[PDB]
């Protein structure tokens, strides 16, 4: 007969289900950063990538596959029929709208709802077991959005939050005291990007407290202006924007570590976005970023972080707002 | 009185000389896609960007550093000027002229000319001892005029050849007989690209060579069209540009691999592209694809591949032709 | 309340299953070296460890478990009881007899089922839906009487066979040539032990097959003496006990590349020991080392070596003394 | 000529200079520990085994060896004779004297200077430019031994200390927070072993401090007993000898997880002793364990930790203990 036959010798006919398999949504330079980071740390056994433009979804499926050979994850497949996307344990959502001149904030987010009306039910529909984990901006609002049309329970709806703005504290904190950034520690909290609260009182080399040696730390007073590295944190983000047009690489790191929390249950905490009603007095449905412990179903425990009443004020602020958009919403 | 002299006590205000310094000069595509590939697999200490946009290059480093937390490279630099690639253990060219539309290939390659005869006496100048990986293509022929210009000797200077193509062909062979590209083997040697030889003799699984079970295995007689997954490895290349616009991930991969073999000096064979003055009746200055062991000097050693004699005639044809427009380069 | 409760807030409820669980059978050395290679590649998202002797391995979990902060794996268990294996995906079997001064080959293999009639019903108990993978010596004997036991269908229990032969033996051939392992390619087939089968047709580098270039290989003739390579193969076990007193490294870092093909369903091609009821002419059930195709599902696929009559005959005899001893078991 | 000749040409006969070698001394289970660990982390790329024991030497050799296919580190030698351990850039010394009963302390120690006597001159003589990390018992005392003995300026001679005791701390924190040892924070420093300092003060999760939720940490009056967390560290270490016979797994991870801060010049800040002269009031030359920052030259800078009476006064003790012995000793 065939080649394949006279060399193989089959003795199992049965059909794969795969045991870890991850989707990614969306193949802009932040799904592919998503997708070669997550094939790099070898944490899923299939490989999922959906999008709406089925030339450049194919076209980098392809591009994938040539490195099987350098590769552990032996499926990579493709498509813009959700079915692909069939048994997934996590999916990781980075399609959003694409913004217009002159459109309002309040529009840009609708059109995003929009897009998600269609993209959620598709997920669920083939992986009703699965965590969601948002990345797309606005991402507090968005998770939240995804949670409502999902009907998940909030354990199992993820925003990345201020991960990445943490891992970019950490790194400056690491320049200036001449530390690598895994041995500096520091937490960003809250809305994610301009309005994010840096949480002085935690911030630490090897357990000794910054805000001990130096009182004016994070105020005004401050003679050293700690305060503007956070200032730097938010404006990095546009500084990459503007020189190389977009940011990429830094993310796709800081999602794959997310993954790797979730797919090996290590119980690791990360400051992501989970609905936080009934924690430091806010009572409405939003999402913002806190300490959460992150594993295999989700998020099953938040870290209560004293906060002054400042900070505190700052949260619910950031809620209000975020409220005042979200009532806004159509469904 | 600042907060560093009060929280850390210094023992050395030493020199950063780095031990495993990686620089990739170019960061278009193909370029940061073997800087994410290199990081992510811990192959060096320092890795420098070198680009002659400063915009694209300032914001790739900037995007890079905010994800150090995740990895284990605790230095990375760019710069326009050369001075920051000093010290390389590896050099990486992915940078060169795009063609042109009904461009001679005499002339695009001498375009190639021109931009190397700025980067590589620059590379040389800082980095004397490191050995130089050309990416660009036509590659065979730019790893020539690499070598040339930067007078090192020739086990230092290698192209990255048929190295992708020979995993795309064990991708391909793998999909139709149901096993992991890993445990198919096939060569691919020869000039890259519409050229290059597919050596079916050498082609199996378990050591079973297939040529012996299928004996029209690559010829036209072949029912089952065996010679068209070569066709297809050619194809691949231009298929995804024109789904994608480029192609990226899978040479950055392929390129991070012979980047292991070079900096832990494991001796493993690639089909890589070296001079071959002196092999199957070759009397001239050209580089192709052959079997190389690669280590931490480049390549050392070379398996005399035994040919067919339409194969062998195939690679002297290509040897002809390279030569035919080297010799008709100003250096 | 406590301090937990003030730092923790809990969002869910609930008794977990692992995903990913490895179950390993023994904490000898062999054991132990298993199960730190399973560690170190991030294959468990649980590992557990059963011996009889209580102490030493409540020592090994906890001498593991201290290392927790440099490993990926959350959980790692241990008892007397067999319900701590419950829900493995992988179960390793590393206990046995071994061998008395003057004791028939029947009557260890009896001593070591005896011994089995205890384990795998326990194992089967807990984790019925598992792979069992069988280390134990005489491999091929006790994998045949595992899956008696068992009762799985044969795709599903698998003995570590000729693996770690064939990786001694691609070792040595990378020493002769001065290439590395990895780039050297040869089969050992067969009967683990003093009656492999060396498959010298099969060995080549870069697809050059060596018995071409030398004909005489593996033959008296040979003036070479490769034939002595294998017989170095079969020595370097007790050439390493009466060295150090026993073998460990080898043999865990084999079983760990053979776990992770299963764990993460990559079918590449392994020389492992399955049933062979219907190949080369043997019509009895007995288990030999092939190349077979290794998955999440054990194994689907055998890969067809084209054998000598010499070699099949050497094979068929092996048959006939597995089963003439298998048929006197007492079950 | 040779099969070797015929199949491979070579192009360069050049010697072989190790970029990324590490030598271990003493090949007993701990030294064994530290060797798997390393390779299986890719941190060298020759390694070395010296011991007095020549055959289990060997034998351990061999068996590794025969594992090449599975590593990524080309050569692995061994030898009673030092030259074997030239260019090291790393050296872990695990050799020492097993105590005897009823000998003094002193007495104990003199023995293992007698053993130093040897090692150190020649593993300077061969690698004059290594760094020294130091695991043999007791630590601080024989990394002062060994920094006397070779001459090195002190950045380069380092004790591993309290990393693994710290490891182990977190350990049990995590175990009691229901979070992963990783995302618990806690330092013990000073002398290693039984008057090991617990610093309470710096004790966090998320950057929230335990001793704020809980004032009595650390104390008597606490009522959750934290302080026995801290005999427990002590105390695991004789449990697990009383249970197995001796300790490995835990030492092996905790060595190359430094090995890693230094061969890729992390940066990173870790618990091991240094000496300390200057600092707290110390005015001898005496090592323990401070908060150091590690990178490829050995300790360039220490972290101030602020310390209360208590604490510093029992560093002071210890201090005192280990310059009375170290006064009587004969170099
Ligand atoms: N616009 C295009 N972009 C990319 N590939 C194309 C385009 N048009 C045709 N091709 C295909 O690319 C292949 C040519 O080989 P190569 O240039 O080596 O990729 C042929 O199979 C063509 O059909």
């Amino acid at each position: 007969a065939a080649l394949k036959d006279q060399l193989i010798h089959n003795l199992l006919k049965e059909e794969h289900v795969p045991q870890n398999k991850i989707t990614v949504v969306g193949v802009g330079a932040v799904g592919m950063a998503c997708a070669i980071s997550i094939l790099m740390k070898d944490l899923a056994d299939e490989l999922a990538l959906v999008d709406v433009m089925e030339d450049k979804l194919k076209g980098e499926m392809m591009d994938l596959q040539h490195g099987s050979l350098f590769l552990r994850t032996p499926k990579i497949v493709s498509g813009k029929d959700y079915s692909v996307t069939a048994n997934s344990k996590l999916v990781i959502i980075t399609a959003g709208a694409r913004q217009q001149e002159g459109e309002s904030r309040l529009n840009l987010v609708q059109r995003n709802v929009n897009i998600f009306k269609f993209i959620i039910p598709n997920v669920v529909k083939y992986s009703p077991h699965c965590k969601l984990l948002v990345v797309s901006n606005p991402v507090d609002i968005l998770t939240y959005v995804a949670w409502k049309i999902s009907g998940f329970p909030k354990n199992r709806v993820i925003g990345s939050g201020c991960n990445l703005d943490s891992a970019r504290f950490r790194y400056l904190m690491g320049e200036r005291l001449g530390v690598h950034a895994l041995s500096c520690h520091g937490w960003i909290l809250g809305e994610h990007g301009d309005s994010s609260v840096p949480v002085w009182s935690g911030m630490n080399v090897a357990g000794v407290s910054l805000k001990t040696l130096h009182p004016e730390l994070g105020t005004d007073a401050d003679k050293e202006q700690w305060k503007q590295v956070h200032k730097q944190v938010v404006d990095s983000a546009y500084e990459v924007i503007k020189l190389k047009g977009y940011t990429t690489w830094a993310i796709g790191l800081s999602v794959a570590d997310l993954a790797e929390s979730i797919m090996k249950n290590l119980r690791r905490v990360h400051p992501i976005s989970t609905m936080l009603k009934g924690l430091y007095g806010i009572k409405e449905d939003v999402f913002l970023s806190v300490p959460c412990v992150l594993g295999q179903n989700g998020i099953s425990d938040v870290v209560k972080v004293t906060l002054t009443s400042e900070e505190e004020a700052h949260l619910k602020k950031s809620a209000d707002t975020l409220w005042g958009i979200q009532k806004e919403l159509q469904f």
